[PDB]
């Protein structure tokens, strides 16, 4: 079997993206957030309370003829961003661009954190990072792409994402045609439970590169790329009246720069990041300091190659008994 969805930003400034899911019988469309940084398929629901509920699209086990209670089980979850949200737990059948798992666990939210509540386009997360960060409890549960894994195809799901357009989330095949030359893959731990990798460096602009290994994870679910302090620094003194600023929260730049590319390295290739995929507009509503898309990883004790990288390529999630990562230019 295959599945192949369209997802779509949420906004002008591709803050996340979000990919029509199918739950229950008869089908509730929710759109759900993708997110190869955690490994809980979590919606607002009915069972969500009232007050932290603004515009979402809830799920109603009690209306899908295939729903049933997970007895006892509970999930609470924090992310990296300070959010969080909790409940309790249905199976249901979930399908995804023509895909389907019976019994998936569906994560129903009892409580949502404000970030989520402030932000009406999302409802929910489908977790795609390895089943051993599930914070389901006492049994923990399996991702989509883990139970759907067996059945594919070619045990695989590939990342298409859009600088300010749509993009794809295919699961069981390799589009070739969605990408330019070949695909480079690249040894994945899974120790932490995430796509862990290793960068082979970086350059800046038309800069040469600097050949450096950079470890972190392939993050569908971050908005910015999150880098060392010394590349980062690097990066943001090509541009002019870049500086970063304690109050905004990193670096910021003047609105009137034109900013440098960012190449990674993958092996021996390279993508390469565009400048205007690392702006990310004002500050505040009509500010001319602008928001960097290239921020310090230092603090969060871990890189995270985040939707501004990942962008920039076509991305395969290998799930093969080994796991690999692949990236091609497109």
């Amino acid at each position: 079997s295959t599945g192949s969805a369209t997802t779509t930003p949420i906004d002008s400034l591709d803050d996340a993206y979000i990919t029509p899911v199918q739950i229950g019988t008869p089908a509730q469309t929710l759109n759900l957030d993708f997110d190869t940084g955690s490994s809980d398929l979590w919606v607002f629901s009915s069972e969500t309370t009232a007050s932290e509920v603004d515009g979402q699209t809830i799920y109603t086990p009690s209306k899908s003829t295939t729903a049933k209670l997970l007895s006892g089980a509970t999930w609470s979850i924090s992310y990296g961003d300070g959010s969080s949200s909790s409940g309790d737990v249905y199976t249901d059948t979930v399908s995804v661009g023509g895909l389907t798992v019976t019994g998936q666990a569906v994560e129903s939210a009892k409580k949502v954190s404000s970030s989520f509540t402030e932000d009406s386009t999302i409802d929910g997360l489908l977790g795609l990072a390895f089943s051993t960060l599930n914070t389901v409890s006492p049994t923990q549960q399996k991702t989509f792409f883990d139970n759907a894994k067996a059945s594919l195809d070619s045990p695989v799901f590939t990342a298409d994402l859009g600088y300010h357009a749509p993009g794809t989330y295919n699961f069981g095949f390799i589009d070739t045609t969605a990408y330019t030359g070949s695909i480079t893959y690249t040894a994945v731990s899974t120790k932490q439970g995430f796509w862990e990798w290793t960068s082979t460096g970086y350059a800046v602009g038309s800069g040469t590169f600097k050949s450096t290994s950079i470890d972190g994870i392939a993050d569908t679910g971050t908005t910015l790329l999150y880098l060392p302090a010394t590349v980062v620094s690097a990066y943001w003194a090509q541009v002019s009246g870049a500086k970063s600023s304690s109050s905004v929260g990193g670096y910021v730049f003047p609105c009137s720069a034109t900013l440098p590319s960012f190449t990674f390295g993958v092996g021996s290739a390279r993508i390469v990041i565009p400048g205007d995929y690392i702006d990310f507009g004002p500050i505040s509503t009509g500010s001319s300091s602008c928001f960097g898309g290239i921020q310090s990883s230092a603090g969060i004790g871990i890189n995270i190659f985040g939707d501004v990288a990942l962008k920039a390529a076509f991305v395969v999630f290998n799930g093969a008994t080994t796991p690999t990562l692949g990236f091609a230019s497109k």
